[PDB]
């Protein structure tokens, strides 16, 4: 689809068999989701944002369906203010910016 | 034009007679620019993201040119690592997400 930006670009995602709302975020290198239970092993990681760094759990090769489009990639889980879909997954679904 | 998301979507902007590089950020409600001594009145504000909140100076009705497309709106100035073009200006240049 084509998504305008008058409102936040929120979409429904499916991860770990659960539906959630997430923000399509071209300013994010990586995908960061709010605290959640995901199966498989994970590595502690740190990522920095506008207000400093947070500790996240890194899950690799995780399936996630974004607005009907499948992706398999790295998902960071931690105390983010909102679920954000970053460029590592936006590229997988073929998302571009156009003006 | 169309911008893929393999790399950060960095473009040249023009503000107050000055060229700068800025990130087209669909995840940013507002526009946040590196410390700059813009003229005129302003209002203190705090914006939050990953890591917490930062203090910024809100300037209103500021003209910015983004890839030859003009836009006028609120700009937040503060200690941000990168110039961030948010939805308040992206809408004015006709920017959409497409997949
Ligand atoms: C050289 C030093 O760089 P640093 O690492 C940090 O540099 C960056 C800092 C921020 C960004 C942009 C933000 N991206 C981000 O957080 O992405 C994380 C995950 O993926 C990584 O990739 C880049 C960073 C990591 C995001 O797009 C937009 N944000 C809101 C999101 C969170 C939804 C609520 S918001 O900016 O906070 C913001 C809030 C309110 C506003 O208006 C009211 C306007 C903007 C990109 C690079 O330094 C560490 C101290």
């Amino acid at each position: 689809p084509q998504i305008t930006l008058w409102k936040r670009p929120l979409v429904t995602i499916k991860i770990g068999g659960q539906l959630k709302e997430a923000l399509l975020d071209t300013g994010a290198d990586d995908t960061v989701l709010e605290e959640m239970n995901l199966p498989g092993r994970w590595k502690p990681k740190m990522i920095g944002g506008i207000g400093g760094f947070i500790k996240v759990r890194q899950y690799d090769q995780i399936l996630i369906e974004i607005c009907g489009h499948k992706a398999i990639g790295t998902v960071l889980v931690g105390p983010t203010p909102v679920n954000i879909i970053g460029r590592n997954l936006l590229t997988q679904i073929g998302c571009t910016l156009n003006f």
